[PDB]
């Protein structure tokens, strides 16, 4: 049943807003979706891998938003520019607070949650190391860090950055500054000697 | 028991080292400090409030020498003065990796820690935006980004760096490439036009 799986999913989505999810139970999941507990479990083995499919959707979904984007460059200077690409996961990962969220709070204990956040950032930070590599190789950038590991910095502060914003941290930057703040210094440190 | 309790926390530092908090249990320090279970409960409520105590003796371990160096800045140039800031946290918590890594797992499950944790953020990102301020009033730094969001950025990145790389994650910068990372990226965002 498409539909009975993606009722899940979508239960599941407007459970975690209220509660995190071991405080969602099994039985919660099937009430909202219209069906019994067994037939939950034809469905997913449990209420961990809900998670895992809720989070695999909206990674993907950022992904797919990136490539898009590599596709079609906006035709504006590199500060606007970076600001649209660092924009996709602004809106994508901030229209799904409550899964990413989970999906944080599930790296520590789920083996594929982790590797599901872990192989997207790996091809994120991959991608950004080669824009900076070419944003070098045309003389727009000075080659200072290593392309790379500058790459994979300013991917960790926008992870930890922006989920700290759409979560209100104490201490965090409010959501209406995040994008101007990341920009800022993604800007300043991949062109600045 | 000053020895016992040090004993419960020596253990427990020690046993982290090889498995995460949940596959310790209250048998395992008690047997470790050569202590029975129930005087291990007359010094810590739960396993739980030993690592809290831990991380509170790393926490203030790493504010008190930024505190000393504080009040005795290196005389060397800003880059410079930056790196041994910095360093300030890379050796500190690079020391106590396991207590660090059990700390962040924590953060999720523990009001406690999540808010011995904050508190401590809180200290050390309003400290960073004061300097920038002092380096904006001097002239030295361009009045960019307002000073508190650009330093909540950037102890976040650093948060969310050094831990990725003493857990050597995937994705992470080297552990002997984070500090230059760290320090070019402070240095470009806040002196940066
Ligand atoms: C950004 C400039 C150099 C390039 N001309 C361009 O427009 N694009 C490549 C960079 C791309 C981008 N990726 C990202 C991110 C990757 C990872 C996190 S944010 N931010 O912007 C946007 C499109
Ligand atoms: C750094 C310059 C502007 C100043 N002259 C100085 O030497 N100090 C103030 C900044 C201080 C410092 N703090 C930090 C950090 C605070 C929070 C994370 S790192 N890094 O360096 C080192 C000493």
């Amino acid at each position: 049943g498409d539909d009975r799986e993606l009722a899940i999913l979508a239960t599941a989505e407007n459970l975690l807003e209220d509660r995190p999810l071991a405080d969602i139970s099994v039985d919660d999941l099937a009430k909202g979706a219209g069906i019994s507990r067994p037939t939950f479990y034809f469905y997913f083995p449990s209420k961990e891998a809900v998670l895992l499919t809720l989070l695999d959707r909206v990674v993907n979904q950022a992904d797919m938003a990136l490539q898009t984007l590599a596709e079609n460059p906006a035709d504006t200077d590199r500060e606007n520019m970076w600001r649209t690409g660092i924009n996709v996961f602004f809106e994508t990962f901030g229209s799904h607070k409550a899964v990413t969220r989970a999906g944080q709070a599930a790296r520590a204990t789920s083996v594929e949650v982790a590797e599901l956040w872990s192989t997207f950032m790996q091809k994120w930070i991959a991608y950004t190391a080669a824009v900076i590599d070419a944003e070098r190789d045309r003389g727009a950038a000075p080659r200072t860090l290593p392309a790379h590991e500058l790459a994979t910095a300013l991917n960790l502060m926008n992870e930890r950055t922006l989920f700290a914003s759409f979560a209100g941290e104490q201490p965090s930057v409010p959501e209406a500054r995040v994008l101007d703040t990341l920009v800022h210094i993604w800007v300043t440190s991949i062109y600045g000697e």
